């Protein structure tokens, strides 16, 4: 039942004409029955993406803040964000978090605020290599759920990105196998924390590296619901991934 | 000789497509001054259609962007991004970015470095606390900022420096127009001392922190205040009364 779930974060990347061509790609590729598509552009674009891309894909927005409108020169608000036809935000994800210093607690207030907005969630956890090799994964990735957790009373609005940060250009990668078992893991504590019908209804998707040659093998791990995807979101091979259940 | 009249607006996170284009129906209608050069900053989501709406006469700023023109950067827009969506200036080193988002110094001067390498013009912030203010270390406060905007700066021409007493925000206490001008003498001797005659006598050096249509015609009167960025004033129609401020 839990529908396959592809999200394409482009980060800060394009421009008008290079993401209006990757958007024609996207309008013209068939997307299956069973999956959810959404794409992140740079926030200077989601008006732009929203206006181009065709219905059958959402729009997200990057990130947001925890108010409606304020002094805070640089911000968005949900509010904004809908307004432009967003339906979704990312939240939490790992730039944010490792390279702005976005904290749980702010994480937390910009969950509830969205989610009170009216817009849906992909809701981004995941440890650092020192925090793995030190054993602590487990109370890395249920800590930053939990807080995630006490701000969301509506879960068919949420979405659940794992980050295998220790794999980002540290010298080592992530299995299909590792994924799978801290996915798992996720998935009972959902199952522990909240409800057996929340467990088995949230999509868990995967916010490693993630490519056209790796996505079926991914995909086909039992607790691994999706992707939240970087480089290869900006490419036709986006679709590819799109694809990785047919 | 001769520096323009710069007034900015700030509208920071506030507006929808609806309520701004109010608001910027009442900018295309008023009477601008060719004295005048008027820059207004959108919420980031609507730079595009901020500048799709405004009369070419008004300019659009960024409130912030970040300092390579791609990458892994959720969240964060490039001077590319701004220049694409035809906004022509960025807001830099703005007291919520450097005090509610923590944003350093050597990251500003980054930010500036590149945002003038890529053919924006920036509206560089700077500005003392009034823990700085109050224990008198405001020009060491304000003149370090100011080094390491300069640093980063290549072509003056391009840059308007703006005053924040973030001392004179939210903390209930006013800034006079002679303090005001204090600071802006000071900032001007530093340019002169630090960079150049050229760019001291042509720099706009702004000032930002509670301008009013009634505060305005003596506080841009100082000699080294050189016009405003305005912050909850340019969502109102009193706007328009700065802009008018030297009228």
């Amino acid at each position: 039942s839990r529908k396959f779930f592809v999200g394409g974060n482009w980060k800060m990347n394009g421009r008008k004409q290079s993401l209006g061509e990757l958007i024609g790609t996207l309008n013209a590729a068939k997307v299956p029955a069973d999956t959810e598509v959404v794409c992140a552009p740079p926030t200077a674009y989601i008006d732009f993406a929203r206006q181009k891309l065709d219905p059958k894909i959402a729009v997200a927005a990057q990130n947001c803040y925890k108010v409606t409108n304020g002094a805070f020169t640089g911000e968005i608000s949900p509010g904004m964000i809908k307004d432009c036809g967003a339906t979704w935000v990312v939240l939490g994800h790992s730039e944010r978090r490792h390279v702005f210093g976005e904290s749980d607690e702010l994480i937390g207030q910009k969950v509830a605020h969205a989610l009170a907005e009216g817009l849906r969630v992909i809701a981004c956890i995941g440890e650092k290599l020192d925090e793995r090799e030190a054993g602590i994964t487990e109370k890395v990735v249920f800590e930053q759920t939990k807080v995630i957790a006490d701000n969301v009373k509506d879960w068919s609005k949420v979405v659940l990105a794992y980050e295998p940060v220790w794999a980002i250009g540290t010298g080592k990668t992530a299995t299909p196998q590792q994924a799978q078992e801290v996915h798992e893991k996720l998935r009972g504590w959902l199952k522990s924390n909240v409800s057996d019908a929340v467990a088995q209804s949230t999509r868990i998707i995967y916010g490693g590296s993630v490519t056209g040659a790796t996505c079926k093998e991914l995909a086909s791990q039992p607790d691994v619901d999706g992707f939240l995807v970087g480089g290869a979101s900006l490419k036709p091979e986006f679709v590819d991934i799109i694809n990785a259940k047919q």
